[PDB]
DNA sequence: TACTTTGATTTTCTGCTGCAGGATGAAATCCCG
DNA sequence: CGGGATTTCATCCTGCAGCATCCCCGA
RNA sequence: GGCGCGUUUAUUCCAUUACUUUGGAGCCAGUCCCAGCGACUAUGUCGUAUGGACGAAGCGCUUAUUUAUCGGCCGAUAAGUAAAACGCAUCAAAGUCCUGCAGCAGAAAAUCAAA
């Protein structure tokens, strides 16, 4: 039976356990906390249960309600503060938040510099760099380096980083104290949070040691990111001053005029990030406007510059709150759109014969769009306009009033709608985007007179009526909430919260969560014998530094007007994962709490179809003892491809490489082939369909649709790793990946982030062999992916790009028509080829052989050696098209032999195949070969056809 | 021969992946009943 | 004088190996 | 699309704790009232269920007052109400979180240009 927690018990029962190192893996366990929505959800069952919890008290509400909004506020004044110092002095603060080295690393310090990269900004006195030779496990040798100082209270050997000079390597959340500077009464600093913004009511401890960390991580995470990305940037710059020099060179070479602009140099702020930004704009708008479309000229020929892209920004205090009153800007389009009626009526009434007809071109719409079932505000108006021509003849002086009029009447009609529709409890999307749309029709009507008046004016009117079309089009679907995060630094005396049971019978436990964050209020601990538990009274654990388990009485007072109390709910899988579990019990030590989080989010409501705020409770915990490797050694192997179509694609082989049929299919017969995930991309577009459909009536969709493609991927991708897991387990296999860089995915047109899951499923499979103590190297391996799918697996032969170009060159004329011989093989040159015509939208069918005497109906003796560069390009395009070895993505097809199969399955059994080749004899050879110099991928092809073209005929023997 | 696609830039809103920071207890002073 | 409450401090171990592989193919 | 009942995901031993999701099975989808869109006899008419508003959303099992049939419900058959309690439709899986940025993609619109 398929049960990952069955796999988990049999990895556990076939080896021995030990203690866990300096960190063991963590888990998060994320509950509710018991609502009055989740008593009256209980209490609606058709079998009521005994006994209904009691739910959270008002008290308790009310002090939650408080410190959550407190605690936002403390950590926007600190982030502000330190914005402002970053924007004061960026070196200074990012010399004095670097991490320290160990106070340990006293190592004798053999070689200075053979100077001053940095500066401790503390006493700005240079940072001056220490060298210092080691050896890794590996015996690689390692040189680090140091900053150290001649300051007595700078002696530190803050580390570094070379490049080809010197970056800083590391930032921290605890290297900058915050807490003497900021929290502590003694300090001057004019910014004290837990002062000023609590009024003197938190416990200074745990709410200041909570803020440190939750500022100072965003900090330091921010200034990596920085200080990375200064360095591409830089490599960005000086790629595009080439490029910038060979299209002047281009444009002076045809005679062109090329706009008197300048690069900037490298920016540090955004303001230059959008500068140079504007200037490669400029540039590109001109090089598409002149070269690539005017003169024909290739892309690659004439290389566009490249925008920098990547710089972050300060956390939290650089959002730009777009909060935009929207019947405020109707009103505002609707007076701008009074104002200009006169020049139009002006501009339309006298307006000449054939002018008129290019006039309002772009308000008459296409056959598509009348083939389309609707039409967007601009051409319903238009075939008005036709209308009222036709009604009142060529007196458009008529025509105009009448328009206006009859627009206005519109307009009314859908404002008093709309109106009426939000003054009750409803909102009619549809009615907004339709307002939207009118109005812009009415707004490109009046002003479109001005497009060759005064152009500064007609600019500014467009910008304004541009920017305000989309604020209107996009504001109805704006999200107003945030979270609210109250974190945990740690569960022991010092931090004041507690995680208590009452002890039913032996194993059973009664939970709640205790928090005591306002002064005066009450918790105390007390120390008990380690079987002195007693009924009626709550327990706790305490795990201390050196191993040890010391159980606590935690006893306080429930109508305390302090505290914060709060009961969970969760389910049976839950309970026991984390509270109750069998093995990893929290009372031995073998499980450890680590912190916790109460957080506030939006969950979606479908009785109301809304979405409201929630109360959760994260817990993280650690485990302290995990399983020995060092007996597992599995013998078979099982090839995986990943891909988009389908998932999962495994094949089962011996480890001689002979497939092995012990898998069973729907049919029941034996088979070496497996499939997971099939009819998920389905799915996925059947989910993107609906929300376009929404996208395009309304311009978003409901709130219904929010996380549904991230819930399919996720259920997915889980289950995927659970039955990769378990043939691995139950075959007794060693599962085999293609070594595919992190990120790597297709990124197209019609791409979409939900189908990317190739690293999503490796970190998911890993991470669940991580938990319970094992390395990835214990079950999983991966193998170079080149040539697996492309190798017939029935004779051995692979295609490449220079065999396409050999059967071009052979390629000629008998009298039966145009043929070719490949490896000895004759090529009967003949077959259609259907295209998808993107121009015309539809699939074009031609004949290779009248394509193949067209091309040589403008040539002699059809010889191809004789022909151009682009008529030579078209042929092979054509052959390879005809003679592609993927024709249709699931079909492979061999040139060499005819043999015809499923690519996935094939290029499954190959990779098996593949990683069996890495570790031979001949590998082997070729490396030692290779230590000459020739790096020639040809080598490589002939090694790995020859060694495949041995297996089979030695072992591998082929279907019959 | 031409209508209809495509190239570039700009405005607004949403979601999903990717990568940074993380997953604090021990000990020393200080004050107050 | 003991017990809360507040303040100060400090911790770390990892690769390697070749241009393709869910891209395809295009008026 | 909407409305509900809920099972299995630990072998004696572990909270039918109640959470968040992915599946299976049950029941119900009309009205131009207001808007949108299409054709025109065109400052309106007609049509169209695109969006809001209304309306729809299991079946049995036992208990006692009234009527219809005899001596005038006591004995049974149908109709009308709240509750207690069980059964069938009807069933299998998964969960490692937080903060902060960025990058891609989706959807419209505006302008210039080419073929």
């Amino acid at each position: 039976i398929k049960r990952i927690n069955k796999i988990r018990r049999r990895l556990v029962k076939d080896s021995n356990t030990k203690k866990a190192g300096k960190t063991g893996p963590m888990k998060t366990l994320l509950v509710r906390v018991m609502t009055p929505d989740l008593r009256e959800r209980l209490e609606n069952l058709r079998k009521k249960p005994e006994n209904i919890p009691q739910p959270i008290s008002n008290t308790s509400r009310a002090n939650l309600n408080k410190l959550l909004t407190d605690y936002t506020e403390m950590k926007k004044a600190i982030l502000h503060v330190y914005w402002e110092e970053f924007q004061k002095d960026p070196v200074g603060l990012m010399s004095r938040v670097a991490q320290p080295a160990p106070k340990n690393i006293d190592q004798r310090k053999l070689i200075p510099v053979k100077s001053s990269g940095f500066a401790c900004s503390q006493c700005c006195q240079p940072l001056y760099v220490y060298k210092l030779e080691q050896v890794n496990d590996k015996g690689k040798p390692h040189t680090n380096y140091f900053g150290r100082c001649n300051v007595s209270e700078h002696e530190r050997l803050i580390l570094l980083s070379p490049h080809k000079t010197y970056s800083l390597g590391k930032f921290g959340q605890r290297a900058l104290d915050f807490y003497s500077i900021h929290v502590t009464r003694e300090s001057n600093h004019p910014v004290k949070p837990l002062e000023q913004i609590g009024g003197n009511s938190c416990a200074s401890g745990p709410v200041g040691k909570a803020l440190s960390d939750a500022c100072m991580g965003a900090v330091a995470s921010f200034l990596t990111k920085y200080q990375d990305i200064i360095l591409e940037h830089q490599k960005v710059i000086k790629k595009n001053e080439k490029r910038l020099a060979n299209l002047k060179d281009i444009a002076s070479a045809n005679g062109l005029a090329f706009p008197k602009i300048t690069l900037p140099p490298q920016p540090h702020t955004k303001e230059g990030i959008e500068a140079y930004n504007n200037v490669v704009a400029q540039i590109v708008i001109w090089v598409n406007l002149n070269l690539w479309q005017k003169l024909k000229i290739g892309r690659d020929e004439a290389k566009p510059l490249q925008r920098l892209k990547g710089f972050p920004s300060f956390p939290l205090v650089e959002r730009q709150a777009n909060e935009v009153d929207w019947w405020d800007m109707v009103c505002n389009v609707k007076k701008l759109i009074n104002e200009k009626k006169e020049d139009g009526k002006v501009f339309w009434q006298n307006l000449a014969g054939y002018k008129r007809q290019e006039a309002l071109l772009p308000y008459l719409s296409s056959e598509e769009d009348r083939k389309k079932g609707k039409k967007f505000a601009r051409y319903q108006f238009g075939d008005l306009l036709l209308h009222l021509e036709k009604k009142h003849g060529e007196d458009w002086g008529k025509v105009y009033d009448e328009a206006w009029e009859r627009i206005d009447k519109k307009v009314e009609g859908l404002s008093k709608h709309i109106k009426l529709e939000e003054e009750r409890r409803s909102e009619d999307a549809q009615s907004k985007a339709a307002l939207t749309d009118w109005l812009r029709a009415k707004a490109s009507f009046v002003i479109e007179g001005l497009k060759e008046a005064d152009k500064d004016e007609f600019c500014r009117c467009e910008l304004k009526l541009q920017k305000w079309y989309g604020d209107l089009r996009g504001k109805p679907f704006a999200i107003e909430a945030e979270n609210s995060i109250l974190d945990i630094s740690g569960f022991s005396k010092q931090y004041n919260c507690a995680f208590i049971w009452q002890k039913d019978g032996v194993k059973k436990l009664n939970l709640y969560l205790i928090i005591n964050y306002f002064k005066g209020g009450k918790l105390r601990f007390k120390k008990i014998k380690p079987e002195a538990f007693e009924a009626n009274r709550f327990y706790t654990v305490i795990n201390k530094k050196s191993g040890e388990i010391v159980p606590m009485e935690v006893n306080f007072n429930f109508d305390d007007p302090n505290l914060i109390i709060l009961p969970l709910a969760f389910g049976k899988r839950q309970g026991r994962e984390f509270i109750w579990n069998d093995l990893l019990s929290l009372e031995t030590g073998s499980l450890k709490l680590a912190n916790g989080r109460v957080i506030e989010k939006t969950l979606y409501n479908r009785r109301t179809r809304q979405d409201e705020p929630a109360l959760f409770v994260a817990l993280t915990f650690e485990r302290r003892e995990v399983l020995d490797s060092s007996n597992i050694k599995p013998m078979n192997l099982i090839g995986i491809a990943r891909g988009e179509n389908i998932p999962a694609v495994i094949a089962l082989t011996d480890p001689e490489g002979c497939p092995l049929s012990r898998f069973k299919d729907s049919l029941g017969n034996p088979t070496h082939i497996l499939r997971i995930g099939e009819s998920y991309k389905e799915k996925q577009r059947t989910i993107q369909a609906a929300k376009e459909v929404e996208q395009r009536r309304a311009g978003g969709y409901s709130r219904k649709y929010a996380s549904k493609a991230k819930n399919l991927a996720d259920d997915m991708v889980r289950n995927t790793a659970r039955d990769l897991l378990y043939y691995a387990v139950t075959q007794d296999a060693m599962l085999i990946f293609a070594n595919l860089s992190r990120g790597f995915g297709r990124q197209g047109k019609r791409t979409f982030m939900a189908e990317r899951q190739y690293t999503r499923m490796e970190d998911w499979l890993t991470a669940k062999l991580a938990y319970e103590g094992l390395p990835s190297k214990t079950y999983l391996s991966k193998t170079l992916a080149q040539y697996t799918s492309k190798t017939c697996s029935n004779c051995g032969f692979t295609i490449t790009s220079a065999d396409y170009d050999r059967v071009l060159e052979k390629l000629k004329k008998t009298a039966t028509g145009w043929m070719t011989t490949i490896n000895g093989k004759e090529l009967k040159v003949e077959g259609q080829i259907t295209y998808y015509n993107r121009y015309k939208r539809q699939n074009v069918v031609k004949d290779l052989s009248v394509e193949l005497d067209r091309l040589s109906e403008e040539s002699v003796n059809n010889d191809i050696s004789s022909w151009t560069k682009g008529r030579s390009g078209e042929a092979l395009s054509l052959l390879k098209k005809r003679f592609s070895h993927r024709p249709v993505q699931e079909k492979f097809v061999c040139l060499n032999c005819g043999f015809e199969t499923h690519a996935a399955e094939q290029a499954a059994l190959n990779i098996a195949r593949s990683w069996l080749f890495l570790r031979s004899q001949e590998y082997k050879k070729y490396q030692t070969n290779k230590t000459t110099g020739n790096t020639d991928k040809r080598a490589f092809v002939e090694t790995w056809q020859s060694f495949y073209r041995k297996k089979l005929k030695e072992v591998w023997k082929p279907a019959v």
